[PDB]
């Protein structure tokens, strides 16, 4: 019973069939379908010889849209005669054009509103392409509807700089450009979007805060909401997406500035004008909009397995993903929720042998994710105080494949060795690497842009359910996954992605017949599971911190430094950040030297510490605005909720800062956060210390 | 090497040789005299034979008179001729009357001012205080000077309650009724109030924030400042303490409306009229403070040492008390801190002789106490991440007495078993208890109210060290001391109180004459450290919060019933926190019974149970405005820092709720409190159950 029993025990036929079991029927968060496939969890996890597993059920906010009140836009005549509809659903795929309860096309959460006006195109209406608008451009989208193409950020930040911009509603599309690679056939030829296709997803500027109604707190039987006018992170215009056949007709009358430069034009037979409005002809016509989505209380439910640790019980290592999905979660979230599946019934039977893990395994269903990370968040409000002092790691497992050409691995620094132990003892699934590790395959595929013979790792963003474990928790947590070739990964994710076309037979057909990627995807998640539950030592190199932080603090320097002037004026240094840093290098190379020259009590002291290090980097006071990410090191960009950012209090107090009004008080508060940053560092180094 | 050894090596003429060492010269915080102190502990207590001995220093914002510009108030005629002025300096005791260095007494952190205004005496400046004088008797503060007497509430609050009457200045004084018992002489001839003596301290609301200057963060040498207006806790409004002669002489012309009741009068021979301004001859005549003070950054140094734990060094049990005094500091706080000097000698003669404690002691000589607990907050500040990962118990070590009649405790339920347990094993000091147990004098002396046969423990207010280990940080606290009568005790503290009349000739020959209180104390104060260092299960019953927490829970339910109609309207129901009380005792009882039936993990596990168990009622967020107190069951009351305030979130939300505008908003809130106590104490239970 080691390691290797584990990883034999799971099989790709298994992950297949679970694959196709969870993938029948739409499982979307507060249906009775996704209940039902709930309780079939909980069932199967009893089965498979878990010592416990329970459903943790909470009272969110969700959003739908009115069945018998169908969300549209229109464009609009002289005489408010709607000349062109966009489609009310997705043509359904083959063999699915029965299936009832799947969700038209919607962004969750958006406000009710009938906004008629004049377009303006806004590219990916990242912050970057509204300070072109309005500072290069001079266009004012002031009671504008913005349409805004989808990709390279999240949806939701797309919509707060719309909102901030003054827009008076937002259409979200999908361009060819983005979600149609050259050369592959459209859904259910290939693994294409096809021009009726729509990407559903939320529109929440959360900031980590869980349920709207209740941040800081479970949404418990008891709980008392904040009325929705209160509520945390709603938008407050209407929003709606669209596919490029509804788009091209929307976008191909635009008048107006032509686009700026190439970089603004996606692929569609059109100017990609930014307008206002359309051209001469068509300057009459209006867009607009009718949106009649409710936002709803509603029951939701994660499910909890637990097997007991033998040794140290009262230590945690969580492997969570969800399982509500938009329609049928072909890929999101089924091939990573089949994969905990195979995980669960691989530890079980083990523990029907006899054995059991050195500390406890907690495994997660979670429901709601795709409403805001909703079930997760809750369960960590409800259970805070036992992560806390007793949250070793947590492993997120949604999407197992993004991709079929190599490994995909965002995580804490202090797993850095461990993943890169644990691939170079597993097998590479990659076709011309056989016999060969996966270790080999990924570093070849996926080269570290630093270091030679080193493979891609990169920084924990945001956007799945470990971010109330990490940012708010500091609980160490990483993720794994197959994804595509990362030298032509335009960041906007696979061409399916929220639509009703991500399907069982998008995967078997199209990205993993032998479901060989998803195993090796279980081997990576699970032996990571394994050895962080039974390593005598916890497998966490503190050096690997060290290491990084060097490298955000000469970043964040380098960003510093395009102000010299500033620098001079305000007296702004860098020194106290680069020393906690060098003191954090100095401890943890003799806290390493420790770590192998010494016990039990020794032993989980040292292992205390290990456990305690990312809990370190947590202000309980949280970021500016932005109370629920505390961890001082890494929060979600606050312009793409997907990307990591490194310092990010200090990253923030610098951007864009040349813009800002106040110099004085600007650059007082980038000396503020360079202060909280060198405090915490130095405070995470000296929990490395010797104790007394 | 057992408790025995450790209490007997304690001498009661070793505390009167530290007492009169440690009084001889003002220890005023961020002075040389103090700074040479702290190096003297630091020497002695590595002779004693700690481990490492350190001084932890920081740069905090103090206050201090302006030596060339003396503060004083007068009374001011017509012309502007100040016809009376208050003394510049109390007159030195005999045998002191050549010291140097004597701080004039000061309210610390006044702004400078020289307002001219007409008196209004508003008794103690209570919030019913000021209710009376607003909505019963329709007197306007606005604009008027403040008169206040000390007593009842720390005297922080009463220049709040002031400064949001609208005062433009406050005149703080010591009245006879309440600093001078009857038939004793005055010092040097008693333990009385002289009429020339005046009472100093500082007048904050810090609310826990430490350093005004950098709430959050340890003032260390690279920390980044808040400028002075955006300090935390400083008063808006000039302020002075002053004596009974002066205050006679202020109080002696007030005319406009007679006191409206009887508890509004002291014992000087005046009407103890509340104003405005003076009776009709000497209506023209005005009062004039001239407050020069200034705010300034200064170093502190707290003595910080450690004797490292046998078998779980990464576990601490922290004695801590404050060095820095006003003067002399005869009682507070050379007391306390001659009683800490015994303690670390007699663990130290031990530890010469090879013992070392099963868990780490940590000793605190902390600085500038008397500022604003200054000194152990930056410290706690700095060390936070340790202090909650491993800090066990704080016990503090402030004044050893109060008074000579009995026993005084104040600490968390969780040590309740602790202190009646060690007390049963220790001789009474007191006449006619000779041969009998302190347990036995101190229960005679001072009942419990609820149960006969058990003595009096208060809950910890604050107004000392413990608050940041407690209230913001949920470290297990206590404190003990000897007291006056609790039957005649009217709460204002003894007569000499921050006054340079309190020396070590007041101890020697009118306390403790003999050091046998002083004694008594060490033995309470080290006994309890040594049965938390030591002992194998750590000392807390948890049983004994379950207890208090429905004391609690009845109480703050009979304040909401009072208001039966709006609890109607509104659907205010209390029965989540009685749910969750109830849970908490079956948890806790269940808890108790696998602590005698069970390994050293299962142990450990255990005792991390019990030590993370304060821990568990800290809400990260805070209370409502007060962002440092953060345990749930007990804050400083927001009308009198001195004192507990159970379940305080509640206890504000309902505070003068009948008064509120908009009475949904207002019980809105009352709700929302009640969610986050019944959640609160169901995660704090939860933390008992088993771990999985
Ligand atoms: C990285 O780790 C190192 C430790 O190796 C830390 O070094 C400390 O750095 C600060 C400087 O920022 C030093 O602070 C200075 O302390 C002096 C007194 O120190 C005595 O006491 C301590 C223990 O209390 C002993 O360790 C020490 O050896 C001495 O016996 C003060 O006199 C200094 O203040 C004077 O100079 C400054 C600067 O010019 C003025 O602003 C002041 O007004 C004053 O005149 C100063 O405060 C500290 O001594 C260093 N410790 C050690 C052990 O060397 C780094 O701080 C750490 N990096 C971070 C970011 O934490
Ligand atoms: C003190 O400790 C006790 C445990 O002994 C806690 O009791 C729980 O109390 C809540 C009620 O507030 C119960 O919640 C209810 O759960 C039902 C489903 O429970 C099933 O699943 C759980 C595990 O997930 C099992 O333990 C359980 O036996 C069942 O199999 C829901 O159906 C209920 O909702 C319905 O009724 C309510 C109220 O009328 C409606 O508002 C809803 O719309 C809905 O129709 C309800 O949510 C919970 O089951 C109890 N647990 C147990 C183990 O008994 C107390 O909560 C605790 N006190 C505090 C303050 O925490
Ligand atoms: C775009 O859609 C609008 C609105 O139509 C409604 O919503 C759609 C998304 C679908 O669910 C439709 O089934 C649904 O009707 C169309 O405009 C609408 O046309 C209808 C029928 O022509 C109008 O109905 C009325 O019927 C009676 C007479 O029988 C009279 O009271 C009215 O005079 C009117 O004729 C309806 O008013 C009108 N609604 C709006 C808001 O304009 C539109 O035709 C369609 N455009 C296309 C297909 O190009
Ligand atoms: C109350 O105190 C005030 C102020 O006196 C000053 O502050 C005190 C606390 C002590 O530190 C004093 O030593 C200090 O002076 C007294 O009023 C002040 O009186 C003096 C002397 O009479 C005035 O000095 C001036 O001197 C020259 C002439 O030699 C001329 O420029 C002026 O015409 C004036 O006479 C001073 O102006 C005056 N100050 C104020 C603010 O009023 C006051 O007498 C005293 N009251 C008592 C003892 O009842
Ligand atoms: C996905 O897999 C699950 C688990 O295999 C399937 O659910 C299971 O379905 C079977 C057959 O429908 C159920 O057995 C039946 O039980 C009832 C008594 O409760 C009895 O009347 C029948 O004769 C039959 O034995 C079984 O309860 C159920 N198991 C669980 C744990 O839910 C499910 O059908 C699969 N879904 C799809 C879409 O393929
Ligand atoms: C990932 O694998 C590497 C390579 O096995 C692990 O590093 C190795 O860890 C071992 C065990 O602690 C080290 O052995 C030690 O060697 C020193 C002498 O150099 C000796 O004093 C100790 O008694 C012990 O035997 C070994 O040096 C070390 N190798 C390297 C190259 O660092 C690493 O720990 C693994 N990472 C994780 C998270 O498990
Ligand atoms: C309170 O007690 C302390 C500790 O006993 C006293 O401080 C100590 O004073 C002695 C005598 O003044 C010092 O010894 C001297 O040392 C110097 C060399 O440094 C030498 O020139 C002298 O011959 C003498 O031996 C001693 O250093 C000092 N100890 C410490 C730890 O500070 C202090 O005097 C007492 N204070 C009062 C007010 O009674
Ligand atoms: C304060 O002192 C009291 C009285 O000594 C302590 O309570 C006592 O603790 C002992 C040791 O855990 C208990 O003994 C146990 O008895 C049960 C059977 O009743 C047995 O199963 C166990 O093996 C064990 O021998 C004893 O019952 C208990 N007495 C009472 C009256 O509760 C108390 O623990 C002390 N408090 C602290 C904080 O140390
Ligand atoms: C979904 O849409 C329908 C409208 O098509 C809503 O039903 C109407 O609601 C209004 C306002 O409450 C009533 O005055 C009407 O009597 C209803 N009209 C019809 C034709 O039924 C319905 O409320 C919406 N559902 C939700 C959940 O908001
Ligand atoms: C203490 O009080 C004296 C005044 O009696 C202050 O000294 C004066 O300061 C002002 C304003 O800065 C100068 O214009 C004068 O030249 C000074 N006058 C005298 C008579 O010295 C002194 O600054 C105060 N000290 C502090 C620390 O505030
Ligand atoms: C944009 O338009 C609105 C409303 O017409 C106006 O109030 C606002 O100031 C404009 N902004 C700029 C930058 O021109
Ligand atoms: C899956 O792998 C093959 C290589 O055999 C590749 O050509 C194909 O495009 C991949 N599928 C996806 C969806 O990327
Ligand atoms: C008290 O006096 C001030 C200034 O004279 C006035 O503005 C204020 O409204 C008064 N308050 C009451 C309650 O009379
Ligand atoms: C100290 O004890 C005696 C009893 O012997 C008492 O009369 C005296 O008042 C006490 N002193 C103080 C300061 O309370
Ligand atoms: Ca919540
Ligand atoms: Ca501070
Ligand atoms: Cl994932
Ligand atoms: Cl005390
Ligand atoms: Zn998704
Ligand atoms: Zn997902
Ligand atoms: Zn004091
Ligand atoms: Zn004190």
């Amino acid at each position: 019973h080691n390691m290797k029993a584990f990883l034999d025990e799971l099989k790709a036929e298994n992950i297949k069939k679970f694959l196709y079991n969870f993938t029948q029927i739409p499982h979307l968060a507060g249906t009775e379908q996704n209940f039902q496939l709930a309780k079939q969890i909980q069932s199967q996890w009893k089965e498979f010889g878990l010592d416990s597993v329970e459903l943790a059920h909470y009272d969110v906010l969700l959003s739908y849209p009115n069945k018998t009140h169908p969300n549209y836009i229109s464009i609009i005549n002289e005489d408010g005669n709607e000349i062109f509809n966009t489609s009310l659903f997705e043509p359904p795929p083959p063999g699915y054009e029965n299936v009832s309860d799947i969700v038209p096309p919607f962004s969750a959460f958006s406000p009710q509103g009938m906004p008629e006006g004049d377009l303006v195109y806004v590219n990916y209406a990242r912050t970057e392409d509204f300070f072109k608008l309005e500072r290069d451009m001079k266009i004012n989208c002031s009671g504008k509807i913005v349409i805004a193409r989808y990709g390279k950020v999240f949806r939701g930040n797309k919509v707060k700089n719309a909102q901030l911009a003054g827009a008076k509603g937002v259409i979200l599309y999908s361009d060819p450009a983005d979600y149609f690679a050259p050369g592959v056939k459209s859904y259910p030829d290939g693994w294409n979007l096809p021009g009726g296709g729509v990407q559903r997803g939320n529109i929440l500027n959360l900031n980590g805060a869980g349920d709207p109604l209740t941040p800081g707190y479970p949404a418990n039987e008891y709980a008392y909401r904040r009325g929705i006018a209160e509520a945390v992170g709603l938008p407050s215009i209407p929003v709606h997406p669209i596919g490029y056949y509804d788009a091209q007709k929307l976008l191909e009358k635009m008048g107006g500035s032509a686009p700026p430069d190439s970089s603004w034009r996606g692929s569609l037979k059109v100017p990609y004008n930014v307008g206002p409005g359309f051209t001469g002809n068509f300057s009459t016509q209006k867009v607009k909009m009718h949106i009649h989505s409710t936002n709803e209380v509603t029951r939701i439910y994660n499910v909890i397995g637990t097997l007991r640790g033998a040794v140290e019980p009262d230590r945690y290592v969580i492997l969570g993903g969800h399982r509500d999905s938009w329609v049928f979660g072909g890929i999101d979230p089924q091939s990573g929720a089949a994969v905990v599946h195979e995980i669960v019934r691989s530890f079980g039977t083990l523990k029907k042998e006899g054995w059991r893990p050195r500390r406890t395994i907690l495994f997660a269903s979670w429901d709601a994710e795709e409403f805001g990370l909703l079930g997760s968040t809750e369960w960590a409000e409800e259970n805070s105080r036992l992560l806390q002092e007793r949250g070793v790691a947590y492993i997120n497992a949604d999407s197992s494949i993004e991709g079929n050409y190599t490994l995909r691995v965002d995580c804490t620094p202090l797993m850095y060795s461990l993943v890169h132990n644990l691939t170079k003892e597993l097998k590479s699934p990659d076709e011309g690497f056989e016999g060969k590790s996966l270790y080999e395959s990924w570093t070849k595929k996926s080269p570290s842009p630093e270091f030679s013979g080193m493979p891609r790792i990169s920084k924990l963003g945001s956007g799945n359910d470990f971010e109330v474990f990490f940012q708010r928790l500091g609980i160490a947590s990483g993720r794994a996954r197959y994804t595509k070739n990362w030298e032509t990964n335009k960041f906007s994710g696979y061409p399916l992605y929220h639509s009703v076309y991500e399907t069982y037979e998008l995967v078997e057909k199209f990205y993993d017949p032998m479901f060989k990627y998803h195993l090796t995807v279980a081997q990576v998640r699970g032996g990571m599971v394994f050895e962080l539950a039974n390593s005598i030592v916890l497998p966490f190199d503190c050096r690997d911190y060290a290491v990084v932080l060097r490298k955000y603090a000469d970043k964040i320097y380098s960003i510093s430094m395009k102000h010299p002037q500033e620098m001079k004026t305000y007296s702004v240094s860098f020194d106290s950040l680069f020393s906690a840093v060098k003191n954090f290098t100095e401890i943890a190379s003799k806290f390493s030297e420790r770590l192998q020259d010494f016990n039990p009590i020794v032993l989980r002291m040292m292992n205390d510490q290990l456990m305690f290090l990312e809990r370190a980097f947590i202000d309980p006071l949280g970021l500016p605005d932005r109370p629920f990410y505390r961890h001082v090191i890494y929060a979600p960009s606050s312009h793409n909720k997907y990307a990591g950012e490194s310092f990010p209090g200090i990253y923030d107090a610098l951007f864009d800062i040349e813009s800002k009004v106040d110099p004085s008080k600007a650059w007082g508060e980038v000396k503020r956060q360079i202060y909280v940053a060198a405090f915490t560092v130095q405070a995470a180094a000296e929990t490395l210390s010797e104790v007394a």
